[PDB]
């Protein structure tokens, strides 16, 4: 693949992969640099077709939709079918050997993330771009806000939308790191576990760690 | 790196703190024959033989390890430019917070973006130097007081799998997109609604300490 993921961090189902994506809308795009320049990386939120019926269970196959500031280099410089990755960051901690109350040990990170891979087409019909900022406003605003009504602020939108650079992504590849101590003896794993859900900053990690089977 | 000129750190150490805060870097470099960047999740920390303030990251070298059976480690090769991401606290912002009308929502988010060469560490003795300072860098702020003496042995008989990497920082940009777009009382409005939950309050933090 064109992520790297040892045997034991795969997701138990393809499904984790597409809830990772939903829980953490807002990715880091990168493209290539030109002339062995570093890659180009922007913050930008990132959500599944709204159009999508059915359960979604893989994310190869499907259409991611986005947005990003015209004025962002980034938006020039990805041209035309340009070739991305879209990286989406879920729960993560430390991990201290105190923990695992073991000897010899060595630390890690436990980290949750998903990188999405196909051609960034870019959408330049306003309706199109419209279409994209009331999608996202549905799907983050329900998941993630305070009950806000973006009805007073339809005209307004429309008011600020030449600024939004819109685009498709048609996800080609999608590889998932669920690293979540599976190296670990199930007695070791069982105290990260505990350890993670005494504390609000890493109970998201436990939470992950209790649904492995 | 793109960031527009009122979310820019107010000093140069807000860049270095976010680092040091948030070591788990996407450590990113160009595909080869115009496919998509390699993204690597790696451990990098601040030299750790530098002594006194370290208040700027441009000019500095940054310590970081990674799997040397994957792949990204083969398509570096040697002199690769990189960009290493760090990303710090954020929350979605409701306008239902900011009580006025119209209004978009956002995401304040903070970011640390490095760039320069990567190179790789081919000594034994330096692999095992960047391990070392990885875990008294990071036990001491994440961890439980851990002693890594019992386990030295332990670190040399796994030494051999370790990719470490040294990148000089040519250049370093720092998005703090913390509501400095919105008027007083609204900025006010969103540091109060963030201050009332975990998954926020590191935000409300950020947000207190700009001037
Ligand atoms: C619903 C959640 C939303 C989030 C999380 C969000 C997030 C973002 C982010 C991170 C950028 C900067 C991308 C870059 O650096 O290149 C951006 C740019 C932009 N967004 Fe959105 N966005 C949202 C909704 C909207 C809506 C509803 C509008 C309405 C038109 C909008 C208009 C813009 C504009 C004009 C820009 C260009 C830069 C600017 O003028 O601020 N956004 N958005
Ligand atoms: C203290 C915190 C540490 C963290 C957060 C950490 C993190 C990581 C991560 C994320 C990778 C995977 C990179 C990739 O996917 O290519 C990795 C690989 C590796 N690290 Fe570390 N590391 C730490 C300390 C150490 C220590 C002390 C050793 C001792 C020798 C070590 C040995 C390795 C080895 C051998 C690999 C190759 C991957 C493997 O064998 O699974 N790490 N490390
Ligand atoms: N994967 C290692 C953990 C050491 C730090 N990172 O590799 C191991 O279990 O040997």
């Amino acid at each position: 693949g064109a992520m790297f993921v040892p045997g034991p961090y795969h997701a138990p189902e393809d499904r984790w992969l597409v809830d990772l994506v939903r829980g953490h809308p807002l990715a880091q795009l990168a493209s290539n640099g030109a002339g062995g320049a570093a890659p180009h990386i922007t913050h930008v939120p990132i959500i599944v077709d709204p159009e999508l019926d059915g359960p979604v269970d893989r994310l190869v196959g499907i259409t991611l939709w986005g947005h990003m500031n015209r004025a962002n280099p980034h938006w020039a410089a990805l041209g035309g079918a340009a070739n991305v990755v879209a990286t989406f960051a879920g729960p993560n901690a430390y991990v201290s050997p105190a923990v695992y109350r073991t000897a010899p040990a060595a630390p890690t990170w436990n980290f949750t993330s998903v990188q999405v891979r196909g051609e960034l087409r870019k959408v330049e019909s306003a309706d199109d771009t419209l279409a994209t900022v009331r999608a996202t406003v549905a799907a983050l605003e329900s998941r993630f806000g305070a009950g806000w009504d973006m009805t007073g602020s339809l005209d307004y939108f429309r008011r600020i939308l030449p600024g939004v650079g819109a685009f498709r992504l048609r996800v080609a590849e999608a590889d998932g790191m669920f690293k979540l101590s599976q190296e670990q003896q199930p007695a070791i794993r069982r105290r990260v576990r505990h350890s993670f859900g005494g504390a609000e900053a890493t109970r998201a990690v436990a939470g992950l760690m209790d649904r492995l089977p």
